[PDB]
């Protein structure tokens, strides 16, 4: 039967079109805070040159932060941490100015957040929180929303982890930018996305997919679950729960950046690798559906 040869080239093509629309969502934000850093970033050269005060600047990106979230309703927080005295040599001046975006050190550390779009709240980072290296559910460091493009120079897209907008704790991701002048990470900028926007992405997609008969699940490289459609309870995860005699396989072709097939009863499983930013670490789309209705009718 060459029927099960035409079974895995249909699945392996959706696989691939499916990691192309995780992909697109992940680069549209990225797209979106890149710019928006060039906009931080020339503020700040505006200031250094004297064109501009550094009241006026701190107050101009502490509004421009808001405004910009409020202009994307699929980001969760939008937050900007410069290193010390890094914005414009006068953190002494704003100590404890948290309307100025600057914390308890006159760092100007600033987040806005709608927990739903449109209910934007602030707050001012403190140095305990910028340097809290508690571990999360991927194993990853609270603050490498901080410290990942500080170290590496180049933008992170982190795995699945829990944070605090208003007083709740969600779950979520980043992608974080290094604000570099000269080739030298003067500070941070970072895009938070709600978990629970991704489980509606792998959501519409099986939906897509053979109306729903599957299943598709989205994996960050330490193989937590960003979304999967046949249970929402599977959000920060790790991919043993659902998949315990695959999970150590499939975590090291995900990190080699590697497709794969799977038979499994009359149902066919595919591993389709992603970079959701450029030169970031892969994600993964899983896609299980049943090989009748791969040779559909
Ligand atoms: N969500 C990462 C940025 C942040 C703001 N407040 C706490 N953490």
């Amino acid at each position: 039967q060459m029927l099960d040869e035409s079974a895995r080239l249909r699945l392996e093509a959706r696989g691939e079109l499916q990691a192309l629309r995780i992909q697109r969502y992940f680069m549209d934000a990225f797209q979106y805070g890149k710019g928006f850093s060039r906009q931080i970033l020339f503020l700040r050269d505006q200031a250094q040159k004297r064109f501009l005060d550094a009241y006026d600047l701190r107050e101009d990106l502490t509004r421009q932060v808001r405004t910009a979230l409020a202009a994307n309703p699929e980001v969760l927080g939008l937050y900007v941490v410069f290193e010390p005295n890094a914005l414009d040599g006068k953190d002494e001046l704003f100590v404890d100015q948290p309307a100025l975006g600057s914390n308890d050190k006159g760092r100007f550390s600033l987040y806005w957040a709608q927990a739903t779009p449109g209910q934007l709240e602030s707050e001012s980072m403190i140095e305990s929180e910028l340097a809290d290296t508690s571990s999360g559910p991927s194993g990853a460091a609270y603050n490498a929303w901080y410290t990942c493009p500080k170290e590496s120079g180049q933008p992170c897209v982190l795995d699945p982890y829990f944070d605090k907008v208003g007083e709740r704790q969600l779950l979520m991701t980043s992608i974080a930018f290094p604000l570099e002048l000269d080739g030298k990470v003067i500070g941070v900028m970072g895009l938070d996305i709600n978990l629970s926007n991704l489980q509606a992405l792998s959501e519409q997609g099986n939906r897509e997919l053979y109306d729903g008969v599957g299943q598709v699940g989205i994996l960050s490289p330490a193989g937590l679950f960003a979304g999967n459609s046949r249970d929402a309870g599977l959000l920060g995860k790790n991919l043993a729960k659902a998949d315990p005699q695959h999970a150590g396989e499939l975590l090291q072709l995900l990190a080699a950046g590697k497709s794969r097939l799977f038979n499994e009863n009359d149902d066919l499983k595919v591993l389709q690798p992603l970079q959701p930013i450029p030169g970031a670490k892969p994600w993964g789309v899983l896609l299980e559906v049943p090989k009748s209705a791969l040779l559909g009718p």
